[PDB]
């Protein structure tokens, strides 16, 4: 659970491969690819496949956006189908990422 700096971890829980995982996913990652390339690193955790991780994080919903690193965790809900929701969340928690700095050195 150590703070990770610059970089962080965005997992993804889905289900299968249902259109609203499939559509999540594309959308998650292209986004990540493209336009946080470098800065995020993209996990994907399938609950139907390993329900055994998904009851140890109790996941009961799918798709579901979470920032594990750094923590807190921030889970994020709603409609992940569109690219601006994805797109605008990753960016506002890039914000908050930025503004933490290890040390001044100055």
């Amino acid at each position: 659970m150590a703070p990770l700096r610059k970089t962080a971890v965005l997992k993804l829980y889905v289900a299968g491969n249902t259109p609203n995982s499939v559509r999540a996913l594309k959308t998650l990652a292209n986004i990540l690819e493209k336009e946080f390339k470098g800065v995020y690193a993209l996990k994907v955790i399938d609950v139907l496949k390993n329900p055994q991780l998904a009851e140890e994080d109790k996941i009961l919903a799918t798709p579901t956006l979470a920032k594990v690193l750094p923590p807190p965790v921030r889970r994020i809900i709603g409609d992940l189908s569109n690219r601006e929701k994805v797109l605008i969340a990753l960016r506002l928690l890039a914000e908050e990422i930025g503004d933490y700095k290890d040390d001044d050195d100055k």
